[PDB]
């Protein structure tokens, strides 16, 4: 198997083995060469301030260390493409997950919630914060071993320098009404983790019903809750999401306000008043 790329520092290798592809991403089999354990070489479809800005974001994710996110290798710019090279997963992702085993325990969904609000908290607590903005259960990777998650693809993330951001980018099913509306900020991972809790409790795609992204948008931009809300069993639950995906970005919880939640310290005995 010879290698067919090689990383600008000259540490990880490109194979030619496709293991995914999505909306802007194929993932290759990569190797680290300073350990011989694969990762995953990602190549993303791609003016100077946003090439400068690129090499210093680029830098400050290849320092992030956190148990709940997966390691930023490295990333740059190809020849067109964007390469980015993470740790290659193989324990399958909380969509992969619910695919499988339709009902997630509930006290699964606490204990991976929970490591993901830490890992939302980590990414918004730097220096400058960073917003995911493509949080979803396929973006959340099972890690072996003791099954810990980890968040990953952060090939849509933004070091906030300023207020807010505003390019449009990410998936519909995920995105908070003031992203079209080009003035956000990292209140939109709370939107998005209020659908992973969302996708968790049904075992759906939020919005399904709904025909095109155009859909979505539509719904969501006039404050409509996706039809799987309303299926949701667990009233704890409900109202944990409906406190993510408010409509007024003003009005929902905070990570902060999530992490210290009654619900996600329950498996600690029986339920009592
Ligand atoms: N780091 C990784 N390690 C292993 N498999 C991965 C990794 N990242 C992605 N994959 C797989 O590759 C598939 C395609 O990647 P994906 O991230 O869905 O592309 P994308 O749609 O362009 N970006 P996204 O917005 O996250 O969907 C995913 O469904 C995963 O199964
Ligand atoms: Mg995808
Ligand atoms: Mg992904």
């Amino acid at each position: 198997m010879k290698a067919v790329a090689t990383s600008p520092s000259g540490r990880f290798l490109k194979f030619d083995i496709e293991l995914g592809r999505g909306a802007f991403k194929t993932v290759y089999k990569g190797l680290d060469t300073e350990t011989w354990v694969e990762v995953a070489w990602c190549e993303l479809q791609d003016t100077k301030a946003e090439q400068q800005r690129f090499k210093e974001e680029a830098e400050m994710l290849k320092g992030l260390q956190h148990p709940n996110i997966v390691r930023f290798y490295d990333s740059w710019e190809s020849i067109k493409c964007i390469v980015l090279v993470t740790e290659l997963m193989t324990s399958g992702t909380l969509k992969t997950y619910l695919k499988r085993f339709k009902v997630m325990k509930p006290k699964v969904l606490r204990s991976w919630c929970r490591q993901i609000l830490k890992g939302l908290q980590f990414l918004h607590t730097r220096t400058p914060p960073i917003i995911h903005r493509d949080l979803k259960c396929d973006n959340i990777f099972i890690t072996g071993p003791t099954g810990s998650v980890k968040i990953g693809d952060l090939g849509l993330a933004t070091l906030m320098r300023t207020s807010f951001a505003k390019s449009v980018i990410g998936t519909p099913e995920f995105m908070a009404p003031e992203m079209y509306e080009e003035h956000y900020d990292e209140s939109v991972d709370v939107y998005a983790f209020g659908m992973c809790m969302l996708e968790m409790a049904t075992s759906e795609y939020p919005y399904s019903e709904c025909q095109n992204a155009a859909q979505i948008y539509r719904k969501v931009t006039s404050g409509i809750k996706p039809a799987s809300f309303n299926k949701v069993t667990d009233p704890e639950v409900k109202e944990i999401i409906e406190g993510c995906i408010r409509q007024n970005k003003s009005e929902r919880l905070s990570i902060r306000d999530l992490l210290n939640h009654a619900f996600f310290a329950e498996d600690t005995g029986l339920r009592v008043e």
